[PDB]
This record gives C-alpha cells, sequence and structure tokens, in this order.
C-alpha cells in the first residue's frame, strides 16, 4: 500500500458533481481527444517518474518560500513528510493519466484540495508543519507542473506534433484539478 | 478613453505587495527572459486584437454556462455589457505586455479580481447581471486564454523558438494574474 493514499475510499463525497465536472471540462477545452492523449502521456512518463520527481521537488526546494510548506517549525524541511508525499505525488502522475475522471476521481480531487488546505494539511502523515498552503501558490503551480512534464514527454521519440497534444492534455488536466481544489479555499457560495 | 478602465486610479491599494509579487513570479518561473518575451508578444498581438477578441468571446459565447456571466436576469445576453468589457479586455492584452509589474499594476490586478467577484461585478458598466463569477471558471480559463493566443503569436514570422518563448511568457503571466485575482474569493487568511 502507499501510506495515506485513499483513492476510492475517502471520508466525504465531493461537493461538486459530475455535471459540474462536465461544465468545467468544457471551460478547459478538455474532450475525449484529451482522454486519449493524457493516457498516451502516462505511457511516456511512467518509467521516467523518478527523474520527474527529482525535477519537481528540486523546483520546490529551490525557493525557500515554496520549500516552506514542507518545513518543521524550525524552518528545516521535514524529510519524513517530503518522502511520504513524494510517493503520493508519483501515484498522482499515473492517476491523472489512467483513471477515468468519474465520481471516485472527483472524490479524491476534493481530498487532495483538503490536504493542501488547512482543513487536512499535515494530518495524513501526522507531521508538525505549516498549517495552510496559500491558494496563490496552488494556482501558480499549474505553470511549473507543465514546464516540468514538457521535456519528459519528448523523451520517447514522439514527434513535436504528438508531444504538443500530450503536453496540452496535461496542461488542461492540471488546470482542471487546481480549479476543483479551490473549493475548500473559496468563501462558501463563491466557487 | 475606455469606459470603466481605471488603471492607476483604483479606490483601493492591493492587499498584496511587491515582495508578494516577487515570490509569486518565482512560483510561475517568471524571469527577465519572460519580460523580454512578453513585450515581444505585445508587439506581435497588438494589431491582431480584433481577431483575438472575436476568437475569445466566440469561445465564451459558444457555451451557455459561460456566456451566462454576461446575461441579463431574464437569461438573455447583455450585448452592451459584452461590448464594454471587450474594450477593457483588449486593453488588458496590451497592459500584460507593456506595463511595468509594479504597485500600480498590482492595484489594478486586485481591481480586476474584485470585478469578476461579487464585490464589484456589474458596477463598472452599471449593468444588471449575474452577481458572481464562480472562481472555478477563473482558474479554468487560464487554459483557453493561452490556447486562444497561441496561433496569433506565430503570425508575424518569428522563429519557432521565439513563438514558444512568447507563448510560455503569456502562460506564466496569465497564471500569475489569476493567482492574484483569487484574493477576494479566498477565505480570509488562506490566500
Ligand atoms: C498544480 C498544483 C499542485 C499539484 C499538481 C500538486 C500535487 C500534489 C499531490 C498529487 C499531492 C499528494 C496528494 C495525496 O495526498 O494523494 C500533494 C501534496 C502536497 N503538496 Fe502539492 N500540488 C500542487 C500545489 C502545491 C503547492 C503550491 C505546494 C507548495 C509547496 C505544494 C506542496 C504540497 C504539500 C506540503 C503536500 C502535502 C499536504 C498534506 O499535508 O497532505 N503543493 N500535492
Ligand atoms: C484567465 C481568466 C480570465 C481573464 C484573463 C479575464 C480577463 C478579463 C479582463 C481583462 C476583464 C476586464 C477588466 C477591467 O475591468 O479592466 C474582464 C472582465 C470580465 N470577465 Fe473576465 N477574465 C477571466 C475569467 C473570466 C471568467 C471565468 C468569466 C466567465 C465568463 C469572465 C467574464 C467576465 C465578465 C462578465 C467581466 C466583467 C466583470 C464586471 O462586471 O466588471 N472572465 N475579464
Ligand atoms: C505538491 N507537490
Ligand atoms: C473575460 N473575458
Amino acid at each position: 500500500k502507499i501510506p495515506g493514499y485513499t483513492y476510492g475510499e475517502t471520508e466525504n463525497r465531493a461537493p461538486f458533481n459530475l455535471e459540474d465536472l462536465k461544465l468545467l471540462k468544457e471551460a478547459v477545452m478538455f474532450t475525449a481527444e484529451d482522454e486519449e492523449y493524457i493516457q498516451k502521456a502516462g505511457e511516456v512518463l511512467e518509467d521516467q517518474v523518478e527523474e520527474i520527481l527529482d525535477t519537481w521537488y528540486g523546483f520546490v526546494g529551490s525557493h525557500p518560500h515554496l520549500l516552506y510548506y514542507f518545513t518543521s517549525p524550525d524552518g528545516t524541511p521535514n524529510e519524513k513528510y517530503l518522502a511520504a508525499v513524494r510517493k503520493r505525488f508519483s501515484r498522482w502522475i499515473l492517476d491523472t493519466s489512467n483513471r477515468s475522471y468519474d465520481q471516485a476521481w472527483l472524490d479524491y480531487q476534493y481530498e487532495i484540495g483538503l490536504r493542501h488546505h488547512r482543513t487536512k494539511k499535515n494530518q495524513t502523515d501526522n507531521v508538525e508543519s505549516v498549517p495552510n498552503i496559500g491558494y496563490r501558490y496552488a494556482v501558480a503551480f499549474i505553470y511549473p507542473i507543465t514546464a516540468t512534464m514538457k521535456p519528459f514527454l519528448a523523451r520517447k521519440g514522439h514527434t513535436p506534433e504528438e508531444v504538443e497534444k500530450m503536453y496540452q492534455a496535461w496542461f488542461k488536466a492540471t488546470t482542471l484539478q487546481v480549479a476543483l481544489w479551490s473549493y475548500p479555499y473559496v468563501k462558501y457560495g463563491d466557487f
């Protein structure tokens, strides 16, 4: 088992529903074509995850105000926390590529939002760290997620045109998720 | 000369400052290289704005749940509201590329967020319309903004390298802005 990974068995049903998801997919221009290309992206990325993780957490570690969110009270990174979260992030790369975006998927999107937010941050791994990840950075991180995945999507010999379809699908899917994760951050009724 | 366009003359100072901005630029991987290329993007886009606007508002207009946010209470689109906003969106394309990202800029970023939010929506143009734009869609729209801009960035004969750099700069800058606009939506203390 991956500790903390509770896909399909969360405590709560998401407050947003499949019709909400349909309308949000429309807003990010995500279609069945992107379902196909995000699956292809998974096939490309899967055996590269260790490098992807080093690249991603190397970016987070590169700026003290970002690494901050994994820190103990003494301002140093909590290595237990980083390591446990890293295994769930690795799984999220696969889930984004391989799951159907169905009710179980939506329920886990609510869960991941809750875990970045003060509602559930630091509970999954039972760590002492900062209480909330400022929403400004959740939105910001759509960009570095896509810039991180880009070079890996080209490393299996796909043409620029195919890489572009995978990259755009990943961009749409990442934006879609962060949009959903806003729920616990946003004043009730404003989401 | 643009009705409702009050850049430099907002009633409020922004609740985020230049240090917040520096740290958020770092979160979207924005550097002096992007300053060069966002300015080049403006030079490329400036004389294409009518077609860009037709494309963008064509996208909004093609989805009833998005066009919704410009409708009168009787459910029908308010074309005056659309037209007035269109003029300020046109200017935003130039501002994104030409303004220093400084205090005045931050003040107007807070203003734009307030205008999508119930705080100020429908006041600028003195219209009667939907009270609030749900934040889920503001995040989602990062994607179709970038997808709208992309083809136009190639239309002045720049090299593929330069077009990609302009596109990435636009994506960083759009993400940066939507992150800032979240302020009035986000539970107090969670931004
Ligand atoms: C596009 C935005 C982001 C994506 C795609 C992303 C992805 C993920 C994933 C997949 C997980 C594990 C979820 C699970 O428990 O199964 C996670 C957890 C976490 N992320 Fe992010 N994340 C984003 C934004 C942020 C930001 C802005 C930070 C700031 C450094 C950050 C820091 C963390 C931390 C500290 C956790 C553990 C939260 C907890 O205590 O449960 N993430 N993230
Ligand atoms: C990336 C996200 C978005 C961008 C870049 C964007 C851009 C803009 C700009 C530049 C303006 C005029 C600002 C001014 O007053 O100077 C504006 C206003 C407006 N936008 Fe957006 N927008 C975004 C999201 C949305 C969404 C999700 C909707 C839903 C259709 C929308 C609908 C409108 C409406 C109705 C107004 C007028 C608000 C008011 O009454 O003042 N926008 N937008
Ligand atoms: C989040 N990593
Ligand atoms: C907003 N358009």
